C-alpha cells in the first residue's frame, strides 16, 4: 500500500543543472532581485521522494459506489477508435524525450523506418503480453520559482516507443470520455473566457453561494492500484474495438498501475504503485478519479447543490451556503470523506464568499471595464511565477517556453499587457525574430505559434475587449504591484513609459508588426485608436484548442 519503494539509487540529472538566475542585462531590465529566482534541480530530488512516499489507506462506501455506478453508465455513451500510427506520431512534440532504441521525436514525427518498425513491435508485444511490467525513467523536473525553496517535482515516464502506443490505444478516449461522464464540470475543455463564464454562472445560480478549492496532498501519490484499475473499468465501459480493449488492459496492468523505475544512469531506482506523472492518462485519470471521490464526498458531507470544476487534481466546488458554521462543518466532513477515499488534504479547505478570491488552477475571475464603460470579466492569477519564469527564459532559451503561453492565456490582464508584452516585443524586435514560430506549453500541453499572430489569436479567444480593458480592481492592482516590488521589477508606470517606445517601433515596421503595435499597445497612448475586428481572426481554427490538449501528456498541436 506504499506509493513507492526505493533501492537507494539516486535520482540523477541528464546534464548539469543551473539553480540560480544568471546576472544578465536583458533579464535585469525585467527584474533586479535575481537571487530570489531559482530553478529546482536533482539536488532536492531525495527530499521530494520522501514527501511523496507514504502508505495509502483507502476505504470506500455506498456514496462512492453510487457515483461510480453513474459514471460507468455515462461512459457507455462513448464510442472511440484506435488512432492510426501516423496520427499518433503527429501528436508527438518535436522535443519529446528520445528513445533508447535509436531514434528521437524527429524520427517519430517524420515516420522514419527505424521509429515505425520499433513502435510496431511494441504494439504487438502489448497485445500478446498483459503482465510484464514496463520500465520507466524517473527524473527531477527543472522548474523556476520565486523564493518565499520548493523541492523538485518528480516525473516518471515510459520509453518514447510506448508513449506512441498509448496514443494509438487511448488518445481518442481522452477526447471524449471526460466530457461524457462529467459534462460541464470537465475543466480542460474551456478556454480562459469560457472558464470565467462557467464560474460566474455557477456562482450566480446559487441563492447564497459558497465556494472552496480542495488541495490534495501529492495527488498522484494518493492514487491507488485499485483506483487505476477502476479507471480502466471506466475506459472499458466505452464502446471500443477489441484490439484497443486488449491494449488498454495491457497498458493498465504493465504501466499505469505501477512498475519499475530507473534513473538516467540505468540503475534500478525503485518501484511505483501509484499514478505515473508522465503517461498519456495522467490528466484524464486524475480528473475522473478526483471527480468520483469529490462527488461522493460532497454527498457524504451534505454539500448542497454542488457545482464542480475539475482539472486533473485541481478541484473547485461552488454550492449553496448553509451558514458560516454549517459550511465549516460540512467542509470538515468533506475532507474526512476525501481522506477515507485516499485523498487527504495538503492545506485544509476553507469556505470563501467572494468569487474573486477563489482560486482554480492557480487562477481566479476578476473584473474591469470595457471601452464602453461596461463591466467585463476575465481570468487572471498572481504574476510572480510567470514573471520569474519569463526572466529565466529571456536569458536561457527553452525549446518549450511558458511566457508565450502566459501571454495567450492571460492576454486581458494588466500584467501581461503592461509587462510581458512590452518586454518580449522589445526583445523580439531587437533579435529581429518577431515572425519566428515558438513552442510553448499551456494546460500542460505543447503548442506552436508566431507572436506576430497574437492579436488575431487574442481577439478570437478573448474578444476585442482584451485590447481595451481598464480600471482593474484594487485586489488585482495591489497584487501585481506587490509582485513587481518583490521581484525588484520596475513599477507599472515605468512599463507604460517603455511601452510607448515599443509601440512606436512596432508601428514603424508596418505589416503584421504594426498591427501588433496598434492593438496590443493601444493602452499605452492617451489618444486611443479605433480597433476593429481582425479578418484573420475568423480564419483561426480554434474551438477545441484546449480539449485536444486533454490536460498534458506529451501532446503537440500545429
Amino acid at each position: 500500500s506504499m506509493s513507492y519503494s526505493w533501492t537507494g539509487a539516486l535520482i540523477t540529472p541528464c546534464s548539469p543543472e543551473e539553480e540560480k538566475l544568471p546576472i544578465n542585462p536583458l533579464s535585469n531590465s525585467l527584474l533586479r532581485y535575481h537571487n530570489k529566482v531559482y530553478c529546482t534541480t536533482s539536488k532536492s530530488a531525495s527530499l521530494r521522494a520522501k514527501k511523496v512516499t507514504f502508505d495509502r489507506m483507502q476505504v470506500l462506501d455506498a456514496y462512492y459506489d453510487s457515483v461510480l455506478k453513474d459514471i460507468k453508465l455515462a461512459a457507455s455513451k462513448v464510442s472511440a477508435r484506435l488512432l492510426t500510427l501516423e496520427e499518433a506520431c503527429q501528436l508527438t512534440p518535436p522535443h519529446s524525450a528520445r528513445s533508447k532504441y535509436g531514434f528521437g521525436a524527429k524520427e517519430v514525427r517524420s515516420l522514419s523506418g527505424r521509429a515505425v518498425n520499433h513502435i510496431k513491435s511494441v504494439w504487438k508485444d502489448l497485445l500478446e503480453d498483459s503482465q510484464t511490467p514496463i520500465p520507466t525513467t524517473i527524473m527531477a523536473k527543472n522548474e523556476v520559482f520565486c523564493v518565499d525553496k520548493k523541492a523538485a517535482r518528480l516525473i516518471v515516464y515510459p520509453d518514447l516507443g510506448v508513449r506512441v502506443c498509448e496514443k494509438m490505444a487511448l488518445y481518442d478516449v481522452t477526447q471524449k470520455l471526460p466530457q461524457a461522464v462529467m459534462g460541464a464540470s470537465y475543466g480542460f475543455q474551456y478556454s480562459p473566457a469560457q472558464r470565467v463564464e462557467f464560474l460566474l454562472k455557477a456562482w450566480a445560480e446559487k441563492k447564497d453561494p459558497m465556494g472552496f478549492s480542495y488541495d490534495t496532498r501529492c495527488f498522484d501519490s494518493t492514487v491507488t492500484e485499485r483506483d487505476i484499475r477502476t479507471e480502466e473499468s471506466i475506459y472499458q465501459a466505452c464502446s471500443l474495438p477489441e484490439e484497443a480493449r486488449t491494449a488498454i488492459h495491457s497498458l493498465t496492468e504493465r504501466l499505469y498501475v505501477g512498475g519499475p523505475m530507473f534513473n538516467s544512469k540505468g540503475q534500478s531506482c525503485g518501484y511505483r504503485r501509484c499514478r505515473a506523472s508522465g503517461v498519456l492518462t495522467t490528466s484524464m485519470g486524475n480528473t475522473i478519479t478526483c471527480y468520483v471521490k469529490a462527488l461522493a464526498a460532497c454527498k457524504a458531507a451534505g454539500i448542497v447543490a454542488p457545482t464542480m470544476l475539475v482539472c486533473g487534481d485541481d478541484l473547485v466546488v461552488i454550492s449553496e451556503s448553509q451558514g458560516t458554521e454549517e459550511d465549516e462543518r460540512n467542509l470538515r466532513a468533506f475532507t474526512e470523506a476525501m481522506t477515507r477515499y485516499s485523498a487527504p488534504p495538503g492545506d485544509p479547505p476553507r469556505p470563501e464568499y467572494d468569487l474573486e478570491l477563489i482560486t482554480s488552477c492557480s487562477s481566479n475571475v476578476s473584473v474591469a471595464l470595457g471601452p464602453q464603460g461596461r463591466r467585463r470579466y476575465y481570468l487572471t492569477r498572481d504574476p510572480t511565477t510567470p514573471i520569474a519564469r519569463a526572466a529565466w527564459e529571456t536569458v536561457r532559451h527553452s525549446p518549450v517556453n511558458s511566457w508565450l503561453g502566459n501571454i495567450i492565456q492571460y492576454a486581458p490582464t494588466i500584467w501581461v499587457r503592461m509587462v510581458l508584452m512590452t518586454h518580449f516585443f522589445s526583445i523580439l524586435m531587437a533579435q529581429d525574430t518577431l515572425d519566428q514560430n515558438l513552442n510553448f506549453e499551456m494546460y500542460g500541453s505543447v503548442y506552436s505559434v508566431s507572436p506576430l499572430d497574437l492579436p488575431a489569436i487574442i481577439e478570437r479567444l478573448h474578444g476585442l475587449d482584451a485590447f481595451s480593458l481598464h480600471t482593474y480592481t484594487p485586489h488585482e492592482l495591489t497584487r501585481v504591484a506587490s509582485a513587481l516590488r518583490k521581484l525588484g521589477a520596475p513599477p507599472l508606470r515605468a512599463w507604460k513609459s517603455r511601452a510607448r517606445a515599443v509601440r512606436a517601433s512596432l508601428i514603424s515596421r508596418g505589416g503584421r508588426a504594426a498591427v501588433c503595435g496598434r492593438y496590443l499597445f493601444n493602452w499605452a497612448v492617451k489618444t486611443k485608436l479605433k480597433l476593429t475586428p481582425l479578418p484573420e481572426a475568423r480564419l483561426l481554427d480554434l474551438s477545441s484548442w484546449f480539449t485536444v490538449g486533454a490536460g498534458g501528456g506529451d501532446i503537440y498541436h500545429s
